[PDB]
């Protein structure tokens, strides 16, 4: 349980993608995360470019014969996922709180050329001052390059999070899929409940959602204004979705809250 200054401590992810371990040098006691796996050259790429705060920051890598070892910074408050209390939700400033980090994070990816196309609220790590931090780049993928965007393929992601399109088309546009998914985390945590299976028109709880059926959980437990942005953002067509310089134009998005 040691890769050079470092020891292995604890498991704190399994399975996923290898596995992540409490790395803490016997040394210096300095604690980070490692994650270790038995595609990865593309992953270790993009891991290299990321810097900023809300960004999980990469800090090395050491492959030790069949072993991948990816060091990255330790976020010790966990998951979004165990702040989420089923049924239930959070409460809505701390919501708005971990959104408005949420868009700084994806902002800044974007910006870099990068889609994410995996957000949900596993991948949404908390350091120890509850500041959000945008993890796990396996799926990540180039969307721009030399100022030209390309249009994605792959359909990947995770069903109850990803855009209609990515169901429908054989090509689309990456950026829109990411504000999608962060408008169904937003969903989770105001709800505690994800809306629906996947957004496809043979899932009843999407169609109840497209003929604006409100009244029906889980939007009856989201307040008038957050659920006027997730009336913009969960928008079917792409190209009529809101975008982020918009989102953060939204009345909910700007308001004051304790
Ligand atoms: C997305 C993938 C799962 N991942 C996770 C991490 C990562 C995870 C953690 C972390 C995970 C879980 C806990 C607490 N647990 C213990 C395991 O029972 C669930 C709650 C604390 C920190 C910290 N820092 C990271 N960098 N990095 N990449």
């Amino acid at each position: 349980p040691f890769v050079e200054d470092w020891d292995l401590v604890q498991t704190l992810g399994e399975g996923a993608y290898g596995e992540v371990q409490l790395a803490v040098n016997r040394v210096t006691e300095e604690a980070v995360a490692v994650k270790i796996v038995d595609n990865i050259k593309k992953e270790i790429c993009i891991l290299k470019m990321l810097n900023h705060e809300n960004v999980i920051k990469f800090y090395g890598h050491r492959r030790e014969g069949n072993i991948q070892y990816l060091f990255m910074e330790l976020a010790s408050g966990g998951s979004l996922f165990d702040r989420i209390e089923p049924d239930i939700g959070m409460p809505e400033p701390d919501a708005q709180r971990f959104f408005h980090q949420l868009m700084a994070g994806v902002v800044y990816l974007h910006g870099i050329g990068i889609t994410h196309r995996d957000i949900k609220p596993h991948n949404l790590l908390l350091d120890e001052r509850d500041n959000l931090k945008i993890a796990d780049y396996s799926l990540a993928t180039v969307f721009r390059y030399n100022n030209r965007e390309r249009l994605l393929n792959k359909m990947c992601g995770t069903l109850p999070y990803v855009a209609p399109e990515l169901l429908k088309r054989r090509e689309f546009h990456a950026e829109p899929v990411d504000v999608w998914s962060c408008g169904i985390v937003l969903t989770a945590m105001l709800a505690g409940e994800l809306p629906w299976d996947q957004p496809s028109d043979s899932c009843q709880e999407y169609s109840d959602w497209k003929e604006k059926k409100t009244y029906l959980n889980p939007w009856k437990k989201i307040d008038s204004a957050p659920l006027a942005l997730l009336h913009k953002i969960l928008v079917e067509n792409p190209s009529a979705r809101i975008t982020i310089p918009d989102i953060k134009k939204d009345r909910w998005y700007n308001k004051p809250l304790k």
